[PDB]
């Protein structure tokens, strides 16, 4: 199944999608100014990108750590962006009450992984009518999935995505199973799977592996990564792109 | 350190205190048989007792699945069940909002472990002054406990509770490290531990595990013991049960720490 | 189902019988006297005791670390030891031919964990008609130890001992499930289960933690215990550690199963 | 460090190779056949290709199992397969005494994963001189593969393969973690590093297609060579997709300073 998000055509048989951006939104002018930096070098070499931050973060390491903007300002933000730039953004709510007026400005809304057993949150985000991007749990097997799918459906959405973040490994450490992205789109009807290369190794030189984890995971046909940014982001996306074009060219077997 | 819960020591070298009652508040009658039910046998075998229910399931298997009678009506059966047993009760809260108003009826509230990263969470909660109860979470480590404390602490909130769950092992299963128990005294400054043994299995007759996790926990030196039963260990066997857990936490406890 | 070794009776509902001694054997010296520490503490104790060492460490991370007296002095010490104290004893083998040899002297021959899939060490350990412990992978799940225990049935041997000794966890890091000791006991015919807490924490002050540790998975209701101290637990702890293990193990024996 | 064997480099800069066979040597007109069947799809395609079987399987499912046709008949069948095909060969050892003879003939001995941290086995196979593949245990993190790296070195041989198999992921299961490969080259000095796909999937269009997707992901971390455990069109579809990847990797220069 295929989602249309504005002209962007994100699917596991369609060219890969880039999601990036920056952890938290901290003022107007950073925005834009990492942004664009993602639009010179996605369009330049020809692959979709859709703009994510976060308007709050709500794990701080303390009770006094800045926690960003916040909605109001946040959305401005966002709108601005979407104007300069005529490219869709995504962005993650925690609560229930900020799905309605998020999705107002945010073409795809995100489900954090701790929270996506949060029935009352699901039902929010559903109601919405929102591209919905569904965070894998740490600690939820491939094959249960298919349950938080089955709410959004019960609750009528179905423009669902699914977002592989990497599975619990011991203590404080994550792995990322590679037959897991097969296993949700067999189990949730080839719904669009994409992979969180940053926060599958947010426990884990480092620009090396992070290249490694994302062309593996890609390898297995997904419909689109999550990247964070001397060329670093343009010289991964080369390579990236090389392996998507490749692996999408081949009739699924 | 121990905490006090309006009569009852909650401590690591204290007898153990049984938090116990039901999964989600649907009635009042029915609340009230069950409470009546586990008042009877702890006191029957001299077990401090706190009644632990939600009023708001907030991670259902359905969408539609009942999600209790909610706050006003929650805390009214709470009332209840504090006036008829004079008992302390317990139960959990899901937004900031909720923290004051269920703060003001509970002697114990609860992070649940899905949200025990949420700072404004545990802001909302550690201004109440009220004792908390925090879940550990599956994927945390025990000696990262430490740091949802300290975020208690700098809010001005020093009577925490810490609650083992189990941790994720593989796919959709969870095992128990007994030595975790040891790391979060260790590390948290020897606050009071418990062992949610119900929620610990729900990844795995059925009867005797939780026997005999919750035996092996206790053995560890615990200030509790956090447990579900269906009117979940059968309400029936609740007796047998209570009886082989005070055997050995009282043989533990008279044992000075070596 | 009980086992008897010599006039030891080991088994899941019998008291626990300790399993312990060193990690290698290095003279006959250092041994008698290890070993007469160990015989002294439990006998006054009323612990049945069964001495354990290697005679070769096959299995060291250098080439030329030292490896132990090896088999031809290490089966002479064991006969010596049997002949002071009138024990029994315990050693691992590594290759098929170590087997007959061994089994003529050593009472319990052990299976290495890393060995346990070897299917010509398995038959040449059975047939030698001796007592053996099989020590549990890492890697095993606890409901596929049946499966070990079904390829010494036909190769016609059931003195069979469990030996759990904790499960990958990630990456260098073990846990012990709790639950796995029940596990082996209702899938492979309630032979005795032991547990080695020493090699449960190696990837893991380290006395308290062993004891919590012991103290857990015999509250599960186990026939023994494997330990390893050092002149590892200090050697002089062994008499404290071994009375809170016999207290423990005590009260849950006494208890009826169910 | 690449390795050369006989006309193949094995390196993780060079195209892959294949490993694969049967699992037990029954007899030579049987193994020929086989290995006929691998060398004719290989050859289609330009995959350069080592034939693997036992002739003497210690650890069988069961005790009675075949274990094979033993060490005398087997490299009888060995010298057989490499005259008629002009190929290398690998099998496994797990008796110390039997490294040498073994290594008259087969040009790569394997250690048994379960085995690798036995240190008479390990020095009796370094002794021969031989490529040596290093199975890597379920339970040993990627970078202790260097510790049995430097038993090899201690006692002589520096030509070792390192075959990643997957890691005990809770009960039962296994989990093939793609950074494993990276960290086992940096420690120890790029040696050839190969994925057995099949061990790490036992636990696991059905296993068709996920031995397809773990594969593909393995080697697009950029390894020396694929490894199967025990359609002719089915085999050749797979190294076609195995090989298209392969190739667009390898030929681009590895990352940047
Ligand atoms: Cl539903
Ligand atoms: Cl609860
Ligand atoms: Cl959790
Ligand atoms: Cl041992
Ligand atoms: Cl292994």
């Amino acid at each position: 199944m295929d989602i249309k998000i504005n002209d962007i055509t994100l699917g596991n048989n369609s060219p890969f999608v880039l999601f990036g951006g920056i952890n938290v939104l901290e003022s107007l002018d950073s925005t834009l100014q990492t942004c664009a930096h993602y639009v010179e070098v996605t369009r330049k070499l020809g692959i979709p990108y859709i703009f994510k931050a976060s308007f709050d973060k709500a794990n701080r390491s303390s009770i006094h750590s800045y926690r960003g903007v916040g909605l109001e300002e946040g959305l401005k933000i966002f709108e601005k962006v979407k104007a300069e730039f005529g490219i869709p953004v995504i962005t993650d709510v925690h609560e229930p009450h900020q799905c309605q007026p998020v999705a107002e400005v945010c073409d795809v809304i995100q489900l954090p992984a701790r929270l996506a057993q949060q029935t009352d949150l699901v039902v929010a985000m559903a109601k919405t009518g929102n591209v919905v991007n569904i965070k894998k749990p740490q600690g939820l097997s491939p094959s249960q999935m298919k349950n938080i799918v089955e709410k959004f459906h019960e609750a009528g959405n179905g423009k669902l995505i699914l977002c592989e973040r990497g599975s619990s490994f011991g203590y404080d450490n994550l792995v990322v199973d590679m037959l897991g992205f097969g296993v949700m789109k067999q189990t949730c009807g080839n719904l669009p799977v994409i992979f969180d290369v940053t926060h599958s190794l947010q426990t884990r030189g480092r620009r090396a592996q992070a290249l490694d984890l994302a062309l593996a995971g890609m390898a297995t046909r997904l419909a689109g990564l999550f990247l964070e940014s001397l060329h670093l982001l343009e010289d991964f996306l080369i390579r990236i792109k090389a392996l998507d074009d490749l692996i999408k060219s081949q009739p699924i077997l």
